[PDB]
Formats: structure tokens, C-alpha cells, sequence
């Protein structure tokens, strides 16, 4: 095998034509190198269909002859996505009688040599930087005879130099295309003779956790409906109690009660408090907005797929509106209306017509607590009726009853069960990205980013209920959605030790019982990892951690260690930002520099990196890491031939 | 003070923009928002000019109602450009009495609170990561009454937190726009009475390395031509012997002559390798190719200028085709003709088409070493007499001569002095970046970029010499000229240790009369913190040295000085990449992390920061650091309140 690259399109075609979605220039090749606005990487034809990786492609439309191409198939539990090749595009043929000596292209045309370990593993005979491969997502893997192994996907990496490649094996494309492209997951499902978890799709309004646990109960089965928002867990007591005449049972942290009834709802949060499954307590569990990636969810669903086949249950049912790969579509409810830049409010590059928020009721979502305090004044000074709210502040900031405009961060949806005239939308929000610097450590960077096609529903939909709403936004852009960052899994074990007193090996089984489920959002596979640096935090300071979580910041397990450490030598911390208030009363006390176990934030102290603890987490670093390496354009296309 | 923002335009009107050059939307308020392809930052309209960075803009112009408006100032030693307001744009105006209390207006339409801290110094009450500054650089610093202090150019850090911010002081602006637009420099200077620093700016042809020193020695001057080429420092003695009369004294590693002659041509190599100037010697010193950027040219350049005067010299000439600024305009003899996709030879995206290489005589540029040999290998299929040239392989590898396809990288450059037909250019080359990465230390990384202007030219310049030549290219377009990585001042501190026997404070000085005289490439000012890396890098092994040396790659004195604390830790080195090969011999008997001290490549093996080395060049990382933080096109604009705070 040979190989040489030739570009087809630049930068004004490649836009032009993205927004367009008419790709009128003829596919060549079989690889091809392909866009997006951000991405760039590589598509492979293989029998017909052309693939490439869903972390980089999304649930983007392929630029095509007659217009935009919607996807056939998309597998988010295998990074898989595939469009129906254009008529004229050659195709590799799969790979009937696998070697083990593989060949990697490229996106620089360079052939790489691999040697085939797992299905879906090769490692690289001469180990290469991992930035080498980053823009390879979705070459394919060959054989010496030219035939196609599978595509690449990530690399696995020991302290930023690939060693192994990941890729998706051809056959589980063979598996994707004898699929169901259309599965119907409205209904319920029928209680299975024996263990089953099953998926529920249906748009917030199907009564999810509210007509079909009503049906289970009537067909006199014992049902436990989880739940993220302590607003909404309460708020179906009472909806039930008048809708269905069951007074269920409800927990939450802040209040439970337990009528006896057949039918309990509860958070998460407080599912996990009790020990999560009593057995013999429940025949069904629902899981309701398992598209969510907070620790907590995710954490408990992990738990609910560990333990619910024991506990007695027959049936799990992951229930969601908007499950992994889905589009934003239309609401025949809400017409959605372009901020423009003449109003009299400025509001993320555009602006507000005041007309637009006067009197009613609004909700204007903003990406930071700084910028909603900001806007909230803006308002009261024109006379509007503004109220910010987000972490910290109680919901009764919120009027129930009367005109007012709620500026508010994403807290509110777990906070406040109410819905609005209409909603505004800035289209982004704050995320954390752990970052592996190796400085001496990790770091987790907080990050304003476009928003995903989930949060743009939940945002979206909370104007429409049974009656109509605008939708004013930003701007058009989704990321695609289903997909967190490693960071999540980072607070699931913080969260573990924090809040629910488990050993990280536990939180282990119950995060690998949620990656191992088809269905739910993905992550990459850094169980071990975290689970290996979270072992060594040992003898954390009772008094440390309690500051932290009655604060309630991020990551309260992390910032009390490292406050802890700080402690045990007379050492100051990072900075003196809030982060390390819980030191303040020390301030005058400690001298020297911080000895640094990983960066949560601003580093504003000399830093020493001779603590025993920071070495294991240093070690704890020397890991296999697996890493990820308008319309998808094709820009240029790889040329294949030994 | 406060302040919001407004986008103006989306990310399509801006590449149709950028293109066509004509911008219609109104120009309103002061602050803009400019984007280029790249990168994106503020522009800031004062006195009735459109201020901005150099850095960011380069020498690019800037969209309006009629089409490109071209830059008016350029002053890439300030780092400050500016283009004339569209009439209609508002302006800030100057500061009218020094209020030390002072605002940044930041691209995300902050204001955030500086104290002035000298001429163009300020410090934030509030220290923040420079990533919150990042696309700010051409924003306004203002006085409480809203008055124009600076435009924000650079944040000073330690280890990645801005304690302070640089910027350029209005005064110099009102400098600028008091004084002419059009400079000469474009004849040889008349020598003066007393020392001076003039500058020569004219073509290849203008005989600045022949004709004018011989002008000079008419005169009856003593006068020393240095060049960084060796090739073109032999050259231009023959010529001049010859065709010109006069047998000068050559100083060159590979060739040293002494007539006695008032006329000496050298290297800048040799030159330092002299120890520079020796007093009484010469009278006018020409510094030839002044834009070059390699660490000889700068440490050589910076050597005569610290020592001319004290020598008794009375005028350097800095000299140069394309000094820091110059942007690649056309030929009369070199038609310029984009490469393109249908073709026989694929060629960086593009391809090359047989027919215009099959006969004569071609230079094909080519951004590494691997792609000569892999494109030599491909022309020698379709059966073209083509050798590949770079660092390494020696001159006379191409015939003067037959029928050739010379497939060189810009090493060419250097060991070549001829010319040819056509010229095919990929448009891209090889730099080194450092990344103050603390991870633990530094990182050199060497990456592929795209060729600023000087490039360009030097490449196109091998062909339309006093006949027809065409030009072949994979991609329009250049960055601009005249800025050089911190990495090169790096390059500087490790020649000097390797190859000058200079101390780091006696190079910090040679330096420093490089960066504080103007009108050459200009350059992040990080002297004092690679002096103190350098300073603590004692003992090293003189064998080691002298194999990293010899071999001819990149930062001799590191590479050498991680391989003597590994040697003397028995550790095995980062990898075993061609680098550390003067370790391989030993391989056997090194087990262990590595005693890391800095990265200049792929680390492999496991590493180990307890080294007193590694802790001391850590230290040296609280240093304070300076870090910079088609037409240019308005994308959006910040509106600053008129009243109140
Ligand atoms: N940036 C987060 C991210 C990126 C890629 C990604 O792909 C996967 C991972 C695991 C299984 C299947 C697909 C998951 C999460
Ligand atoms: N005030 C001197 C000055 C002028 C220009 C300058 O631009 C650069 C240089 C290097 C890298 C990035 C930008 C740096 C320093």
C-alpha cells in the first residue's frame, strides 16, 4: 500500500457549501478527507456506505449532489456514523480472512503499520506522538490486499504518545446496517418474563413517569421512577395524587414520605444516599432523563443497571425525550425566531428588543452566574421585572404567579418546574474539560462552549406546553449531543467519596455497568485511570471536606484533599480565590510553596512537586489513556495504490 | 466605564469580505473587532486612524466602502499598524493630563481595572490567566474620562497568570501620524562624521553586497561585508577580484585569505567565531540579509552593533531586499501561476503536471528532508534528471550544468547561489516554537507553517534573473515578515555556549543592541530568562558537546546537557530518536526515568523531576514572561458608555 493526498475544496467553498449542502463536485477515491466548521478528519466507502467516527461527524447532513444527505445509520455506542454513498463512489470491500499486520491511513496520506491485538485494537509497531494522528478519525485500517479491517477512532496513549489505536471493525458496520434504521420506542415495554433493560423515546408530555408508571401500578406491579430534579420528583407527588389517586411515595434529600403506595418516586441524588436497591422493594425501575450526564444521574444509573437484576426488578426502562444522536427538530408548538442586532438590550453579540420582554412571562438562559446578575440590573433599570437565578440562590427568587423575566443559568432545570411565555437562548454554556498537562498532573478547565442539541431542547422546551411560545436564540449551531467529558467521570468518584460513601472500586462497577449499556450517552473508557488516583486519597480531613460540600462548589473531594494536603505543611494554597476559602482563617499562618497534586483552577504560588501524594497521581498518569483522534463538506480525498 | 459588544458579521460575510476587500456596513463606534482567516482581535480608531497590532494584522488590508484601504502606518518595532477611518467612524481621542488609574477594554467587552506602571506598563489589580486576554490585542487602554491611554499589545505572565500588561503608549502614535508616510532607505548611505546605524533597503541587483562596498572602498574606506550564506560570501569576493579589480580578504570557515586588501567579505559565523570586532579594523560594516533570522545572523548583527562604535567603525549598514513589513509584490520578469489539481505528480494537495519540468533546469521547494527524497524518488520514475538537496548533503550533488529538477529545501538557500527556470514552491516550512508548557519546563516543538513573506520571495527570487522565469505555487498568500520565535533568542544563548565560547550575560548584550535597534525583526524580549536557564546549565560534557556539534542538528548545548545528566544518572535519554544517539553507545547500561529537564521532542521513557537541574530551570520559570496575547475584516464592535463609569 501507497498512498497521496489531493485538495478539493478551500476555505470559501468548503463554507459556502456546508451551508448550502450541495456538494456538486464528484467523489472520487474511497477515502475522503472531510469538514466541519471545527473538525476536520476522514471518511472511508466500505460496501457502498461511506463512514466516519459520530464524535467528529455528529448527526451532521453529508454535502451531496442533490442536496444535504441525511445519515442511514448511527451508532453512538460504537462512534459510528454513515451516509448512503453517492453514485460514482468506489468502495473498499471488508476483509474476509483478517491478517494481523494492518496498514493505518492517514489524513497526511502516511501509511502506518499496525499490529491487530483485540477486535477493535491495534498497537503501532513504531509508538508516534498522539498529535501525529489527530485529524485521522475515521481512515481506515487495510490489510496488505487493499481490503478494509475497520475504521480508526481513537488512539490509546501513555503520557501523550500513541502506542495503540482503537478502531470500529468493520463487521459492527455490517451489524449497524442490518439494524432497524427505525426502531418504534414510544410505548412501554410489556414486563418481561425475566430481566430486560429496555428504552423508552417519547417527547416530555407521553407521561413517561407519570401515565406509564400509572399502568404498571394498575397492572399491579411495584414501580420506583428515578429522577434528577428534586422540583419535579415533589412535583409528581402531587400531579398524582389528583391525576391518578395514588399517593406515592416520595424521596428526596430535602423530604421524603412513605404512604406505602406501589409507586415511589425519587431523585437520583437520594437513591444513591439509601444504598441504592433494597431488594425486593421494586419489579420496575424507571430511569427518567437518563440523557443527562451529571455525576449524579449517571452515578445512579450506573447503579440501578448494577444492582437491579439482584434486587428482584424485571424490567429498567432508560427513559428519554432526547436519546444520544438525536436532532433538534421542529415544535409544532413554538416558533422559533433569530435574535437580530437593532433591540435595546445587548445580549450575546445581538440584542433585545424591549418590546419583546415587557410584560409576560420570559426566560432568558445565560451561559454564567456573572452574566445573568449583569442582565438582571440591565432589566430592573428600564423598569422591567428582572430576577436572576442559578446555584446558590432559592427558587422562590422566582415569582410563581405574574409578569417577570427570569435570567437564568441551567440550574434552573433541575431547580423550578414552571414554564414561560418565551424562552432566550444565548446557545452556549460553561463545561469542564480535564485537560492531562502533565504540570505535574491534570488539569479541569471550566470553558464556555457552543451548546449541544439536548440542552438546546431542554432550553427550547420550556416554552410550548399545551400552549404556544417563541424561541429567540443566538444562534442556529448544535454540537452533537450524547457524548461527556472525562471530567464527568472525574466528579462521579469525587461525588462517590463525597456524598456516598463509596470506595472507588464500587463507583468503578457501577460507572462500567453504565458504559457497557447500549443506549446511554458515551464517554471515553478512563475508568481505571480515575479509580487508580482516587485510591491514593487517603485520610482526607473530615473538617476539609464538610466546608466543601456545605459550599457545594465542584469537585469538593479534589479541593479538600488538596486543601488537606496544603495543611500538612504549613503550605499555602494554589491562590486565594473562594476555592480556598475554607483556609482563610490560616492565611497568616502558612508560608512556602504549594505542594501541587493537580490544578482546579489559577496557580498563583510556587509550587513544589516533592509530595509523595503528587508522585502516585504522577505515576497514576503513566496510564493508557484512550483519546479521540450546517453540513459535513468533503475538502480532499486519499489516494490508495504493497 | 462599561462596555457591550455588537456582532456585525457572520462567518461567511466575513471570508467574502475579507476577499473582495469591500466592507459596506457602517463603521460605527471605536473599538472594532477584526478577524483575519487565522485569529481574530480589536482594532481601536484614534485620531482618525484605525490602530491596531502588528502581530495580528500584519501588513494586510483592511475591507472598506470602496474596496482594500492599504495601511498608512507600519511600525513593526512598536508593533503598531494603522489604516485611515472610513469617514463617518467615530474616534477616541488622546489622554489630555496622566490619571495612573486606567481600564482594558477586553474583546469580550470587559473592563478591567489597570494601574499605570510606567511608559507603556501597567499592572492588573487583579491578576488572570492570559487566556482571558487572548484576542484582545489591539484594545484600548483608557483613562477614567474615556480617553485613549494605549492599545493593549502584550501580558506579562508568571508561569501562565498576567500580572501586568504592555501596551502601546498613544504618544507613539501621535509620533507616527506627525511624520511622513513614505521613507528612502533605498541608496547607500553617505558615510557620516561620527557613528550611525543607516539602513539600505534595495533589490538583489542593487549590487548592496558588491557594487556599494566597492563605492565605499573607491572612497577610500576600509569597509567588512558580512553575509550568512558561505556560498554567497565566496561568490561575491570572485565577482568582485574579477569583474571590479580588487583581490579581497575572504573569512569563511572553509576558506580564509588574507591580501591585505581595504575590502573583506566574511560570514557572520567566522566573524563570531573571531570574536567580532577587533579595533581600528574597519570603518563602514555591512550587515547583509539583515531579515534573516538565524541565531548567527542575530547574534552577529548584534555583536557589530554592540561593538562597531567602540571599534572605531563610523556607519553600519543593515541591508536587506525585504526588511520587517515588506509584503511580495509582482515581477516584471517572473510570471507567478497557481499549481493546481489536474496533473501527473501529486504535490501537497496539488498536483505538478509533467510537461512544465520535463526539459531545463527547475527548483522544487519542498517544507522537509523526507519529501525531497520521497518526490526525488517519484521524478527518477518518470525518468527527470532530479536530485534532492538539503542539510546534510553536499553542493555539488547538483550538476551546474545538464538537464536538472533540484528538489531542495530552504538549505538551498545557504550552500546554492544559482538560479533557474522555474521555481515550484509547496508555500510552507519547518519552524520551532517554544511552549513555556511547565510540564516541567519548556518545550521546543518543531511544526509545519505557512511562509511569511520573506520566504516567499527568497524562493520565488531563484528564478526571473535577467531572463523570462515562471513561478509555480501550491497556495497564495503569506504571514507576515519580520517576527522571529522566542525559540530563536534560545538558538542564540546555545550558540553561544556551543560553537563562541560566549558567556549567557556577554550574549544577553549582544542581544539586547539587536532588540533596541530598530528597524529589524523583532521579537518576544525574553533575554534575561533564557541568561538564567543557560547560567545554571554548568559542567557540562565537553564530549558530548562536541558529537551534537559535529552532527549538526538543532540546540547543540541542550541536547548535549541532557545527555551529560543522564549519562552521569546512568538514565536513559527521552527516546532514542536520532537526537541522543551520542547515548546509543552506552544503552546497555542506562536503566531508569529520565532525569527530564526540558522537552525537544518525544519523550518515551518514564521521567523523574527531582534533578537539581530541572528544579532550577523550573525556577527559572517564574521569571516574567512577555506573551503576545485578503484583508483584515470588521466582524463586530465594543460600545463604551458615554457617561457614568
Ligand atoms: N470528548 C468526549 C468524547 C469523545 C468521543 C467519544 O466517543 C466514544 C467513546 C466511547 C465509546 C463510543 C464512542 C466519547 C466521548
Ligand atoms: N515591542 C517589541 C515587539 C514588537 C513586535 C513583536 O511581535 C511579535 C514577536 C514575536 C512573536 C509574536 C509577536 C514583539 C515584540
Amino acid at each position: 500500500i501507497t498512498a497521496y493526498s489531493q485538495q478539493t475544496r478551500g476555505l470559501l467553498g468548503c463554507i459556502i457549501t456546508s451551508l448550502t449542502g450541495r456538494d456538486k463536485n464528484q467523489v472520487e477515491g474511497e477515502v475522503q478527507v472531510v469538514s466541519t466548521a471545527t473538525q476536520s478528519f476522514l471518511a472511508t466507502c466500505v460496501n457502498g456506505v461511506c463512514w466516519t467516527v459520530y464524535h467528529g461527524a455528529g448527526s451532521k447532513t453529508l454535502a451531496g449532489p442533490k442536496g444535504p444527505i441525511t445519515q442511514m445509520y448511527t451508532n453512538v455506542d460504537q462512534d459510528l456514523v454513515g451516509w448512503q454513498a453517492p453514485p460514482g463512489a468506489r468502495s473498499l470491500t471488508p476483509c474476509t480472512c483478517g491478517s494481523s499486520d494492518l496498514y493505518l491511513v492517514t489524513r497526511h496520506a502516511d501509511v502506518i503499520p499496525v499490529r491487530r491485538r483485540g477486535d477493535s485494537r491495534g498497537s503501532l509497531l513504531s509508538p508516534r506522538p498522539v498529535s501525529y494522528l489527530k485529524g485521522s478519525s475515521g481512515g481506515p485500517l487495510l490489510c496488505p490486499s487493499g481490503h478494509a479491517v475497520g475504521i480508526f477512532r481513537a488512539a490509546v496513549c501513555t503520557r501523550g504518545v500513541a502506542k495503540a489505536v482503537d478502531f470500529v471493525p468493520v463487521e459492527s458496520m455490517e451489524t449497524t446496517m442490518r439494524s432497524p434504521v427505525f426502531t418504534d420506542n414510544s410505548s412501554p415495554p410489556a414486563v418481561p418474563q425475566s430481566f430486560q433493560v429496555a428504552h423508552l423515546h417519547a417527547p416530555t408530555g407521553s407521561g413517561k413517569s407519570t401515565k406509564v408508571p400509572a399502568a404498571y401500578a394498575a397492572q399491579g406491579y411495584k414501580v420506583l421512577v428515578l429522577n434528577p430534579s428534586v422540583a419535579a420528583t415533589l412535583g409528581f407527588g402531587a400531579y398524582m395524587s389528583k391525576a391518578h389517586g395514588i399517593d406515592p411515595n416520595i424521596r428526596t434529600g430535602v423530604r421524603t414520605i412513605t404512604t406505602g403506595a406501589p409507586v415511589t418516586y425519587s431523585t437520583y441524588g437520594k437513591f444513591l444516599a439509601d444504598g441504592g436497591c433494597s431488594g425486593g422493594a421494586y419489579d420496575i425501575i424507571i430511569c427518567d432523563e437518563c440523557h443527562s450526564t451529571d455525576s449524579t444521574t449517571i452515578l445512579g444509573i450506573g447503579t440501578v443497571l448494577d444492582q437491579a437484576e439482584t434486587a428482584g426488578a424485571r424490567l429498567v426502562v432508560l427513559a428519554t425525550a432526547t436519546p444520544p444522536g438525536s436532532v433538534t427538530v421542529p415544535h409544532p408548538n413554538i416558533e422559533e425566531v433569530a435574535l437580530s442586532n437593532t433591540g435595546e438590550i445587548p445580549f450575546y453579540g445581538k440584542a433585545i428588543p424591549i418590546e419583546a420582554i415587557r410584560g409576560g412571562r420570559h426566560l432568558i438562559f445565560c451561559h454564567s452566574k456573572k452574566k445573568c446578575d449583569e442582565l438582571a440590573a440591565k432589566l430592573s433599570g428600564l423598569g422591567i421585572n428582572a430576577v436572576a437565578y442559578y446555584r446558590g440562590l432559592d427558587v422562590s427568587v422566582i415569582p410563581t404567579i405574574g409578569d417577570v423575566v427570569v435570567v437564568a443559568t441551567d440550574a434552573l432545570m433541575t431547580g423550578y418546574t414552571g414554564d414561560f411565555d418565551s424562552v432566550i437562548d444565548c446557545n452556549t454554556c460553561v463545561t469542564q474539560t480535564v485537560d492531562f498537562s502533565l504540570d505535574p498532573t491534570f488539569t479541569i478547565e471550566t470553558t464556555t462552549v457552543p451548546q449541544d442539541a439536548v440542552s438546546r431542547s431542554q432550553r427550547r422546551g420550556r416554552t410550548g406546553r399545551g400552549r404556544r411560545g417563541i424561541y429567540r436564540f443566538v444562534t442556529p449551531g448544535e454540537r452533537p449531543s450524547g457524548m461527556f467529558d472525562s471530567s464527568v467521570l472525574c466528579e462521579c468518584y469525587d461525588a462517590g467519596c463525597a456524598w456516598y460513601e463509596l470506595t472507588p472500586a464500587e463507583t468503578s462497577v457501577r460507572l462500567r455497568a453504565y458504559l457497557n449499556t447500549p443506549g446511554l450517552p458515551v464517554c471515553q473508557d478512563h475508568l481505571e485511570f480515575w479509580e487508580s488516583v482516587f485510591t491514593g486519597l487517603t485520610h482526607i480531613d473530615a473538617h476539609f471536606l464538610s466546608q466543601t460540600k456545605q459550599a457545594g462548589d465542584n469537585f469538593p473531594y479534589l479541593v479538600a484533599y488538596q486543601a488537606t494536603v496544603c495543611a500538612r505543611a504549613q503550605a499555602p494554597p494554589p491562590s486565594w480565590d473562594q476555592m480556598w476559602k475554607c483556609l482563610i482563617r490560616l492565611k497568616p499562618t502558612l508560608h512556602g510553596p504549594t505542594p501541587l497534586l493537580y490544578r482546579l483552577g489559577a496557580v498563583q504560588n510556587e509550587v513544589t512537586l516533592t509530595h509523595p501524594i503528587t508522585k502516585y497521581i504522577m505515576a497514576c498518569m503513566s496510564a493508557d489513556l484512550e483519546v479521540v483522534t450546517g453540513s459535513v463538506v468533503i475538502v480532499g480525498r486519499i489516494i490508495l495504490s504493497s
